[PDB]
């Protein structure tokens, strides 16, 4: 028995099956048997945590309808948590956290950074420790680790979901939920969002499958994942595509990641200070990128969504080739397990418009149900 | 954790019908292609001919066989030779310790790394039962760390053919798993000849924490003072001392000087470091002397409690504790006795030679009277 959604956990407690203090200590009991073999969750908050699931339940005994109260999850270490470090003690919790909190849920602690695997979030979740965690992803950091270990990630829209605490909103990162079901993802992504993202839904009618990126070689296994994915929507009576006029050149798309990637990655590097553009070139860049988020809104008035592979390899700055396609114009992008190949798990990513995000994880629900 | 079935209830499940080894391999299978992205255990793989073993196995089931272990997913160390697949080298037959679990009816679906290991693949689920090493700790320390079971079994009980010609002095092959009870089927399955059964529980147990050649971290150390209680609680005479433990200061030098003969004797460099022949059998006989000094301390108390190593988990030193066994050739468990610090902690017992069923025993008692 694959372990219980973190739904499915929001419902055995309030359904009275268990309780919030039954759940965290089995989670814990998870985390100290594997720990000394995954070392995922590297900063433990188990007492604070255990009163938070004693304050839960009293809740659930006053009928509330918080809908994630109860459930265990975790955090990337970049994340502030009021009590814990983030190496600094922290004093208040990050936006996303206070989110989940109120929301309901009990952060036993934080995960690893990904330092190819993880040994983080991706880990803790293929894992079965905890049903839920909170990842960012500036270069693939969600979306590669979730390819890598078989569970789902979602990168959101950019700017749907504060980021104070992981300060202006940093260009092209985000900050994304990572689970082992889509309706955890869009629980999440619900409870997260500063403004309500569209529904918007209805099944896709044509879809864009990609394999093939100028940047880098993309090994057969991450091709045929594709592949595989494009033939279950095909057999469903939904038209794909391999090809349009439409698709914003890829390669310049790449170079333009590059350059707005380093000054970020070199802000705080300072030697390489002086390799910054000016003002005005800076302002073009934004400009140019402005310019390719309307480009894929031109694509996304053909097909409904793109499919890729959300990374090159498997697991054991062109290795970031697949994450640009959507960090870039700012497009929601959703990982989603499509098999296995080798002994290891092999993903797709599905991308949808600017505010697509519901989109993204319905089709890549469609996906998996018709694979699996 | 819906915490995973045991080998021996897996053969049940299977036995009974309540399932078939088919799908208790593809649920094997399964298990590893999905934690094997993110714990990286199984370093090779044989699951197409794990898959027809599987049916080799159910038309056993369908002819009344009553194998113990039959139709039960396993993994072995990469040391292992098993026919057909590499032992880095393709192998041409089974390891003597692999051609008894076929035998007993387990499916070897593949191989884990040498230090995750056995003990990942373990903790995390992916099988029931696993076969180590362990000439320093290899079975019992990696089995500390994660919160599985491991026996260092008596030394000579088990052939380890297959893992040079002659058995090596100090080295052992043994099982790992989640229970005791597959510890015990397992020992059986594979010993050359049967090992004397445990014949009752210990009344007087002799508890160490700490060692001449290393510190021992305060969390190891406090996982036997619990399992001492657990075992005083239960009317058994728990001490910390007699005069009839042999010198352990002088055991390690001894561990010390013929672990390197062995870790040394296919090392050009250290060639010159060896002793002369005379040298080398004073040491043997030093070594018989030191097992006989172990067997009047079991005149005595019935088992021997010690961490498994100073620290948990994540330099010849660190072998201090697993000397106190593999060097006078003694039978030693480790079992889980708890958690500190987000990470497993355990125990291991130590019982006269070949008394390693009363180990395995002892340490259930332990881990019942603990958990």
């Amino acid at each position: 028995a694959r372990e219980p959604t973190a739904l499915a956990t929001a419902a055995a407690i309030r359904s009275g099956a268990t309780t919030a203090r039954a759940e965290t200590e089995a989670a814990i009991a998870r985390i100290e048997a594997l720990d000394g073999a995954i070392n995922a969750v590297v900063v433990r908050d188990f007492d604070r945590a255990l009163a938070a699931a004693d304050a839960a339940d009293a809740r659930i005994q006053a009928g509330d309808t918080a809908p994630l109260l109860g459930v265990p999850m975790t955090v990337k270490e970049a994340f502030d948590v009021e009590g814990l470090p983030t190496h600094n003690i922290a004093t208040s919790d990050a936006e996303a956290v206070r989110r989940l909190k109120a929301a309901g849920a009990i952060i036993l602690g934080k995960t690893n950074v990904p330092k190819g695997s993880s040994g983080g979030s991706a880990a803790a979740l293929a894992s079965g420790m905890v049903p839920l965690e909170l990842g960012s992803d500036i270069g693939g950091s969600i979306r590669i680790p979730a390819h890598f270990c078989g569970v789902w990630g979602l990168k959101p829209s950019w700017g749907a979901i504060s980021s104070h605490g992981h300060g202006a909103e940093t260009p092209l990162g985000v900050i994304g939920p990572m689970a082992r079901s889509p309706d955890d993802l869009a629980a999440m992504l619900d409870l997260l969002a500063t403004l309500p993202m569209p529904r918007a839904s209805r099944p896709p009618r044509r879809v864009l499958a990609i394999t093939d990126h100028p940047a880098i070689r993309t090994s057969a296994v991450c091709r045929d994942a594709v592949d595989t994915a494009a033939e279950a929507l095909a057999g469903a009576g939904i038209e794909v595509i391999r090809s349009t006029d439409l698709l914003p050149d890829l390669a310049r798309q790449h170079h333009a990641y590059g350059q707005m990637l380093s000054v970020a990655f070199a802000r705080s590097d300072p030697t390489l200070h002086a390799s910054l553009p000016n003002l005005l070139t800076w302002l073009s860049w934004q400009d140019a990128q402005a310019r390719n988020t309307r480009a894929w809104g031109r694509l996304f008035g053909e097909v409904d969504a793109v499919i890729a592979p959300p990374a090159a390899t498997q697991a054991f700055d062109a290795h970031l080739a697949w994450a640009g396609v959507a960090t870039y114009p700012g497009l929601p992008a959703v990982v989603v397990p499509v098999g296995t190949a080798n002994g290891l798990p092999v993903g797709v990513q599905v991308i949808t418009d600017f505010h697509r995000d519901h989109d993204a994880i319905a089709t890549a629900a469609l996906i998996h149900r018709l694979t699996e």
